[PDB]
């Protein structure tokens, strides 16, 4: 009988209108604990939001596309319960106009296009992005975070940014954006699906 406690904590996401940002949540515990996303008490209900769970719901993604300012920049809620007790966290949501971004901002110079691969064939989706710092790429598929260590080998994040996917399954179709982030921002590259074959 272990309490919920978070593995991978939400943060505090400055997004821009007219875009898309996601706030990541997941908690362990004994039994395992289930997690959910609210605002100020109340439990999140928009019709441009959507939570999306994983790790059999002791994990959440909170979506929200488009970004509107100032409705959307709220404090928001995860928290984690089982049989033993309850834990809470939360993350801000700032959202800018493009007009009020700093020259910092990240920014896609080319997002992912379209691929379509073959099963045990090498796919690569490719990204590059600008900024200051010079942001980091996350790789999102299906508005989830694609996690490398879960998928034994196969995939990882190459140097250049971009995600490499060896020995390709059924599995791994899919819609893949690009997030570049950094202490100015977090800017999200339109969606592009990869096709196996
Ligand atoms: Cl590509
Ligand atoms: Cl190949
Ligand atoms: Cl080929």
């Amino acid at each position: 009988e272990e309490p919920p406690r978070f593995i991978k904590e939400p943060k505090d996401q400055i997004g821009v209108s007219g875009g898309v940002a996601s706030f990541v949540c997941q908690a362990t515990g004994d039994p395992k604990p289930r997690v959910t996303w609210n605002k100020k008490g109340k439990k999140v209900n928009s019709q441009r939001f959507e939570t999306i769970e994983f790790d059999e719901s002791a994990g959440a993604v909170l979506r929200i596309q488009p970004l509107r300012t100032p409705r959307d920049e709220n404090v928001y809620e995860c928290v984690a319960q089982n049989s033993v007790g309850e834990i809470t966290v939360h993350a801000k949501l700032t959202v800018l106009r493009e007009d009020q971004l700093p020259s910092g901002f990240p920014n896609i110079d080319m997002g992912p296009q379209l691929k379509v691969v073959e099963r045990t064939r090498t796919a690569t989706m490719l990204c590059a992005a600008s900024g200051n710092p010079d942001p980091e790429i996350t790789w999102f598929k299906d508005f989830l975070p694609v996690d490398p260590s879960a998928s034994n080998g196969r995939i990882k994040q190459l140097r250049s940014g971009a995600l490499q996917i060896e020995s390709s399954e059924e599995t791994d179709q899919g819609k893949y954006e690009c997030v570049a982030t950094n202490s100015a921002g977090v800017r999200y590259s339109s969606p592009a699906n990869l096709y196996v074959r």
